[PDB]
């Protein structure tokens, strides 16, 4: 499969090996070919347990998942998704690679999308090589593929609020359990209620994924309450998981704001990765799959489609040439290719917004096309009254760099900058000056 022109997709089910036993071998091959690799890992706790299976070959780990001294004789570099993608938007040169291997190549994050599409789109054009490795591709209905053990699945009524009575199969359990919620919100009202009954209780999201996914390794627990992040090559030694089958899905509404609509059923790719964190070992059958409810193809009118087609639009591939999305997934969004390039000032912009401002794609480039710079903060104050940012239901307000005391209600409003606390801290922050 090293062949040029040639994109290939191991689809392997989850737990069969094509981390820790066929991407080494595909590494080997490169390097005795000598083909400039990138090898894309999309967290930095996958990016770990890819060094622990390539230990001793020649790779440069671009990432401080790993504290590994490079001898500067690689030619194979690993790196997560999102710095692949970054590094495209930078005016930092990447180099033209002629394998690109992706691990967890279903990853529905816009940078994800972003890289599959200007990869898939350099193997049609005949310049490079692509393996794209997940149990999931896009375009798959299967939401129980094979497992390592047999997997005891069952549909049954998935707490999604806290509760007095009637779930006494969720509490009278003596193992670990696995336990997916929509949002970090719901979450820690089922962690509370499970504390409450005396259970120990871990809660994983994407902002708080490194810190506390350690704790699932350095202590005992009896459950872990996680966002869709852990399906992205999370592993966990636990005999059940429970998922609600929901999830929250930001939505563009009129071109004109972002809500994170839902909850709704997840994609069967997202429901086959959940029911993956268990089955896991040949040796212990039976663990558990209690699934809430159906799956439906909810990634259609998804942001994170557009939000790619913006990242795209804005990466040099070839003169004018723009990127196509990765050819399953190209429908899931009504867009033009080209429609939201910018001009050079403006692009500059778009990625400070997004690498130093921490802002979602969709809001960066409101940013940036409205011609406003990227230390001018006066766009988080002078939006409409019903654009007013809540705070435990009363208005959230900011000290701006004037000194002055503000009510902060953005001009455009994207619901990703103010769905938790630590979204909404960050927010006040970036529209404080402070970053
Ligand atoms: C010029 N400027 C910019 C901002 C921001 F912080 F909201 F962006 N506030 C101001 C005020 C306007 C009224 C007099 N005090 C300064």
């Amino acid at each position: 499969m090293l062949k040029k022109k040639q994109l290939t997709v191991l689809d392997l089910h989850p737990g069969a090996g094509k981390t820790r036993r066929v991407l080494p071998e595909i590494v080997r091959e490169a390097i005795k070919k000598r083909l400039r690799t990138v090898i894309l890992a999309p967290t930095r706790v996958v990016a770990a347990e890819m060094e622990e299976a390539l230990r001793g070959l020649p790779v440069r780990y671009m990432t401080t998942a790993v504290n590994v001294t490079h001898s500067g004789t690689e030619i194979v570099d690993l790196m997560c998704h999102a710095t692949f993608t970054s590094r495209l938007l930078q005016p930092i040169r990447v180099p033209n690679y002629n394998l690109n291997i992706m691990d967890e190549a279903h990853f529905t994050d816009p940078s994800s999308i972003a890289a599959r599409g200007y990869i898939s789109t350099r193997v049609e054009m005949g310049e490079a090589a692509a393996i794209f490795m997940t149990a999931t591709p896009p375009g798959t209905r299967d939401a129980f593929p094979d497992s390592n053990s047999p997997i005891m699945d069952t549909e049954v009524e998935v707490p999604e609020r806290a509760w007095s009575s009637g779930f006494d199969w969720v509490t009278d359990h003596s193992g670990k359990t696995v336990w997916f919620v929509p949002s970090v919100r719901n979450g820690n009202e089922i962690a509370a209620c499970l504390t409450k009954a005396g259970k120990r209780v871990i809660q994983l999201s994407r902002k708080t994924f490194e810190t506390e996914f350690q704790k699932t390794k350095n202590q005992e627990w009896d459950f872990v309450i996680t966002t869709d992040i852990s399906e992205m090559g999370a592993n966990f030694k636990a005999d059940r998981v429970i998922d609600s089958r929901r999830c929250l899905k930001p939505v563009i509404l009129d071109g004109e704001r972002v809500i994170l609509a839902g909850p709704m059923p997840v994609t069967h790719a997202s429901a086959a990765q959940r029911r993956g964190r268990i089955g896991r070992n040949p040796n212990k059958p039976g663990d558990e799959y209690m699934y809430g409810g159906g799956c439906a193809e909810t990634d259609e009118g998804h942001a994170h489609w557009l939000e790619a087609r913006m990242l795209l639009d804005n990466i040099y591939l070839q003169d004018g040439l723009i990127a196509s999305l990765y050819r399953p997934e190209a429908d899931k969004v009504a867009a033009i290719e080209g429609e939201f390039k910018l001009r050079t000032e403006q692009r500059k912009t778009f990625v400070e917004l997004m690498k130093r401002g921490d802002l979602p794609v969709w809001l960066a480039y409101q940013v940036a096309s409205a011609g406003i710079t990227y230390t001018d903060r006066r766009w988080c104050f002078d939006g409409t009254t019903n654009n007013t940012i809540m705070e435990d239901s009363v208005p959230a307000e900011v000290w701006t760099k004037y000194g002055e005391k503000r009510v902060l209600k953005p001009r455009w409003m994207d619901a990703r900058v103010c769905s938790d606390h630590a979204a909404l801290k960050s927010f006040k922050e970036f529209a404080a000056g402070k970053r």
